[PDB]
């Protein structure tokens, strides 16, 4: 069934519409009032980040949900132990409804049944208020190839388009190198999300996709060793579909998804650097739809 | 023997030295300059702040350590689960030997005392990179509870402000929490102001306690002079001398008596602006 049918209606809310929680945050209007010495910028700073690391956290341990050498119970203990100091911490400063769900997953509901689903949701759900918060935080104050290995066959056409920018540029998914994880981003498909840009990789764009792989990922890419156009669909930043049009410097490996065709690599500088211009000054809405061809 | 003595070494030297790692992010020395555009202060963001809420889930892994139910063969797997999407962004982003004792502690520790000791040595060194990382931060962009006999006093006294208050640990409140507390004594370490609740003052002291704490007090509802011990927030001695707006529990530790408590108001109005990022240093010592 649906673990949480009420958080499900407030992320099909939230792929297009605003939360009430980035809105009261960034205005410094939150009812408590965190921040110390009149101004709300530091509680700012917490709120941004922890709801980040806190969506992090809460991924792994849907991974976990799935590690059958951990017990059922055993992972609820250790639920119940990061989770609260992350939950009440949010619930104070802007994440009222994050903080009463959060104790709802640490329930010993069923087993299974209400640890995987369970977080799934929430974990969508968080990384949800993630995506916002990263897009409405001032920014602006401070080798062998694996395109080439591959089936052909496995190419699955897909065309990427930023509005209002009305930009389309072409893709290909590699599905036969991370099966499942592709088939989890395909069946998600298609969906229009608010594009970012990354703030400490370098020229790369990255969007909330509305879903939450748990697929193994075989083949990954280090990010720095990434070409231009390559798609990256992060599972640990918040399942996000990631574009790099540039040089980047994050030595980290990343889950392989695609690559846009040569053929349209050239539009990608001027998308980024509008999407860049949204999420470090303008906070101008910038969509991305990813769909099927 | 400790599970990593080099370690404790290097815990021992941040207590009054900045970690060569502090030093480089916030003047952007990143080796491979992290950051987009040519601004590197979102890494420094990202590394404030990575590095805050990693101590978090590092000192919540020491209290699983204290479960015995959740087997080592399982809090191993939670830690190689966790851990590394945390430790290999933090060492990309300025704290590489952060990354290499991090693999370390995942190894399979024969016992869960080895473990657990992996997991206290790590998490003060954690929480010290988040004490100086804290400090030089651009933020600028119960008491009739018990016995009185049954308390112990202390003095705190804060450098170079000259400012003396005497207090007094309510050691029979949360007894393993205060018994944990002043084996550390004495200490000195840097104070910082705190940035979200109020008017707050904290330190991060050189321990890791995971003693229970059944006397918690809500923040808000604390009174000036209130001495409380964060565990879960980086083991810190915090005092509040003014307002403040937190609503979370946190452990009490003892209150200095309220005869120096109209000293503490200047000393926290030479902290906030201390936290200009300029040092100040507290000694809590038994009398």
């Amino acid at each position: 069934m649906s673990a949480l049918p009420e958080l499900r209606e407030l992320i099909a809310s939230f792929v297009s519409e605003e939360p009430p929680e980035i809105r009261r945050i960034r205005t410094g209007t939150v009812p408590d009032l965190p921040g110390s010495y009149g101004q709300y910028f530091t509680a700012w700073d917490f709120s941004n980040s922890i709801v980040r690391d806190y969506a992090m956290n809460l991924y792994q341990l849907t991974r976990l949900a799935t590690d059958e050498s951990v017990s059922v119970e055993n992972l609820l203990t250790v639920f119940r132990t990061l989770d609260p100091i992350y939950s009440t911490f949010l619930g104070y400063n802007g994440f009222p409804v994050l903080a009463e769900y959060a104790q709802r997953v640490g329930q010993p509901a069923e087993s299974r049944a209400e640890l995987l689903d369970r977080l799934t949701t929430f974990t969508e759900y968080v990384n949800r208020l993630t995506a916002w918060s990263h897009h409405y935080f001032p920014w602006d104050l401070g080798v062998d190839s694996v395109d080439s290995l591959g089936d052909p066959s496995q190419r699955i056409p897909v065309r990427l388009t930023w509005q209002p920018l009305g930009v389309q540029v072409d893709a290909e998914i590699y599905a036969d190198l991370n099966p499942q994880l592709a088939t989890d981003v395909l069946k998600a498909l298609p969906f229009t999300v608010l594009q970012d840009h990354a703030v400490v990789s370098g020229e790369s764009m990255y969007a909330w996709a509305p879903l939450v792989s748990v697929a193994p990922t075989p083949v990954r890419e280090r990010i720095c060793d990434a070409p231009v156009g390559r798609l990256r669909f992060s599972q640990a930043t918040g399942n996000k579909v990631i574009v790099q049009y540039g040089p980047t410097t994050e030595t980290l490996s990343s889950p392989v998804l695609g690559k846009v065709v040569d053929s349209h690599a050239d539009r990608l500088a001027e998308v980024g650097k509008a999407v860049w211009e949204s999420t470090f000054s303008s906070k101008e809405p910038v969509w991305l739809t990813v769909e099927r061809l």
